[PDB]
């Protein structure tokens, strides 16, 4: 026992390269990387990783585990259980649906302790920016939040209020002075509910109608607005779940001009179109809505061309009764998918569309860690860095069924999907945290 | 036989120049002929030898402030100034007038007040405020040329700015009426958060006012209105744009299909931030004047074709209204609708070698095209309205208060050296202004 654990016989895949090696863990950090078989068989406990690929532990910057207050939607226990099954070793819990929201330093501390008790993998926390809490932002940053999250349009439960233009500007001035970053749900509030009201009036209750009631142009307006505020405030900004390449091109234009902006998408915008929205029905309702097939196809072209900074789940679960309603406008929208993010990426990106695995690491691990100041500690397989990684058999086929899910409620639009590439092991900070079977 | 004949001048239009005599009958053009074709005793004549005949300028943005705040300007001392600037048609803005043109009942009161007072032709801007979609179809059949809304907390008191809810409801209907919405494109919350900060920190220079309502505020607002345009299919007009960065954004939007027009005003083209502090207070406007590099950029855009039309944004107030402790204390606006052609001729044609045809285009013809009065206005052609102005191009002069026909003889253009004076203005066949 010279080392606490050793991964044997794998291919290490990184954000830039692949190579065969043994990786030796000591006190939760990587101690030694060696040529295959170089370390004595009597020098520590070993995971047999022959025929498997070792990715760095995925960093998911967008989850809603909803504990406390709406703990019965997910919880820190089942939430972090799901992530380990999907190869995720670090997650950033969003400040909302959690009730009260993570609005103050006190409300953070209560969430912090429930994560310290129930979470299987490592955690960080989003602070909340709402109309009231401009004095609380300083305190939240001292509480150690990785960033802040405001909403540009009304969403879900109305105890987390969306920010009007005055709130956004005052918060950003403070957040920039804090040396932090603000994430936004960029939809255009008044375009959204004006078009929704029209759609409910006219009995147009299809999946396409929902998509057009919160259209791409609405995403473009809110993105354009927030970029301009960012330019004034010099506040680093992150744009959550973009559905369309049209929006990515506008962010590219801003990046070229000098704006400190990142942009994410989510794997359901990569997997499902309006056709799949129709057939799955209510489980595939999200904000922003799913778009047409042409639009999904163009979004992959954006990803391939480096127009997306990172991928995150936007794991947004609810009580199974909330997913049933009158029509598409009645259903509480959001996708339960954080266990399957790596799976769809590997399946549709690597096997189907021939994206390199190096870019899967970059998008789901490395850039999430860089953008929030956790690099090279996280997002890497290197000497000195945190020993958080995941072993994947890249060629293992499986139909996902509800029995596989570790979500508090096993219901998903990904149920009945055929994947290829299965996580077999997940190691978080030295601790053997998940094994298949 | 002819009611009036303009003799021996050089005609200048939106595309060409030629030496001709122009014959006028019943308020329209009846013949255009080679010099001296018509005998001396076929009607009263005006000697335009040495001069150039431009079609009457059309100024789509004036505030004459009547009724309510008449003593600021008024329809008489407004149209008097316009004729002295070579302007034969104007559109009056609904704000500053008290109470503003919201209903048809407030419209027709302003309509027939201009029947008594107005020397030249007139059209009216309808108003769009918080909740008045009830009166929009009404105002359109009341013959308005378009509608106006503010995106900035400005006007006076109670021309309140239209937020996103109002803007989108308005545009939906304006599209269906088959007309057009003009906007004051400044970002409301960007404006009065940066204004508050600059007041407390004793930063009271004109550069500090300029940065309080910055170019990025214009950009944010223009962008927002362009998307709202795209959603609702409403034709749109961006008022007084101060920078080519804002124009560049509109050119991109034009390429993507958006029905936008954009204007700028002479003060943005003449006065910079150096000239702001030098003149001082009377150079305050919304958006503010920018740095010298920005004024030079704006010219490059104009020359490139990035501006659709020119208007004055004639925004007048009392002398004592241009008095305060600081630059923010003051009610801002520039009186200059007599000088619109004058500065254009001087700065563009003489100084920066812009062709005369292009100054007809931006000050007369495109104002006419954009709002549906072409080729009735904006032209010298047979059958068009006999509205033109005679100019001695090369004629130099200095402008002072005594020359101005405004209600209040105060303007930042006072003391400026112009080259290009208007000698005559004919409006609808009537000889409406003569210099000496
Ligand atoms: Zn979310
Ligand atoms: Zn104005």
């Amino acid at each position: 026992k010279r080392f606490d654990l050793i991964i044997r016989s794998s291919t290490v895949v990184t954000e830039t390269t692949t190579y065969r090696a043994d990786v030796a863990i000591r006190n939760g950090i990587v101690s030694a990387i060696t040529e295959p078989g170089s370390i004595s068989s009597d020098d520590g406990p070993a995971i047999d990783g022959t025929g498997l690929h070792l990715f760095p532990g995925m960093v998911d910057v967008h989850v809603h585990f909803n504990e406390p207050g709406r703990t019965e939607w997910e919880g820190f226990a089942s939430g972090s259980k799901s992530l380990a099954a999907g190869g995720v070793t670090t997650y950033f819990d969003m400040p909302l649906n959690s009730n009260p929201p993570t609005i103050t330093r006190e409300e953070l501390d209560k969430k912090r302790q429930l994560a310290n008790e129930k979470s299987l993998v490592d955690y960080r926390f989003w602070g909340g920016l709402v109309p009231g809490n401009i004095d609380h932002l300083q305190d939240l940053h001292d509480g150690g939040v990785i960033g802040f999250k405001a909403f540009m349009s009304e969403c879900g439960t109305d105890d987390f209020q969306f920010s009007h233009d005055e709130t956004l500007l005052k918060g950003m001035k403070k957040i920039a002075a804090l040396g932090s970053i603000l994430a936004v749900h960029a939809e255009s509030n008044e375009m959204v509910n004006a078009l929704t009201t029209i759609a409910i009036e006219e009995q147009r209750l299809t999946v396409k109608d929902y998509s057009e009631a919160r259209p791409i142009v609405s995403e473009l307006e809110a993105v354009e607005r927030i970029l301009r505020f960012a330019q004034l405030t010099c506040c680093p900004i992150h744009i959550c779940h973009v559905s369309s390449r049209k929006v990515l091109k506008r962010i590219k234009q801003a990046k070229g001009e000098g704006v400190n902006v990142s942009v994410e998408t989510c794997p359901h915008y990569l997997l499902f179109s309006l056709d799949e929205f129709a057939e799955i029905g209510y489980l595939a309702k999200c904000a922003p809505p799913l778009r047409e097939r042409q639009e999904v196809e163009d979004l992959w072209d954006g990803l391939m061309a480096g127009e997306i900074d990172l991928i995150s789940s936007d794991h947004s679960p609810s009580l199974p009764q909330m997913k049933t309603g009158k029509t598409i406008f009645e259903v509480w929208g959001g996708i339960a998918g954080c266990q399957n993010t790596l799976a769809v990426m590997l399946t549709e990106g690597y096997h189907k569309r021939k994206m390199p695995l190096t870019q899967i690491v970059q998008l789901l691990s490395t850039e999430p860690a860089k953008r929030f100041g956790l690099y090279p500690q996280k997002g890497t397989i290197q000497v000195g860095a945190e020993a958080s990684f995941t072993l994947i058999d890249l060629n293992e086929s499986y139909t996902l069924n509800a029995s596989d899910l570790y979500y508090r409620h096993p219901i998903s639009p990904y149920v009945g999907q055929r994947f290829r590439g299965k996580v077999k092991h997940t190691i978080c900070q030295g601790k053997h945290v998940y094994q298949d079977h």
